[PDB]
């Protein structure tokens, strides 16, 4: 029904809005893995 | 000692692989979030 | 396999850590050299 | 002795124009070894 139908969708919203909290970490991740990758190259691997 | 810093060494070189190797699904997280995120902006 | 990538790359950090404690004896060196080249070319050699 | 100072000399005439000669090379392993410690002091 519209009902449950709404309340999936706001469970849907807090899913993205949790994403986007996410997103300052995880780019911080992503530049330690950068980092990394460059490392691991370097050496050979 | 020997052994112990191979132990170390391993093990960094092993999580210096595991980065590397998790770069480009970390990427793909990265972008799904800036799709949430604006999104998520735009609605909210 | 990735174990033996791994024991490569661990003898290639050994090499490393060892041309980095080359480093002052190869420094003193150099010195010496350039002291020799610039000799070398005051005698018109 | 004439001869054994001559001997002496073009010994050391010839060390330092081995020396001389090396510095280029030797100047690369520096280099080298500069670039190997950088690396090994982020990795280790």
């Amino acid at each position: 029904s519209d009902v449950e139908n709404f309340e999936r969708l706001f469970s849907k919203l807090k899913e993205m809005k949790d994403k986007a909290a996410t997103l300052p970490h995880e780019q911080r991740k992503v530049h330690a893995e950068k980092v990394a990758k460059a490392f691991w190259m370097a050496i050979g691997g």
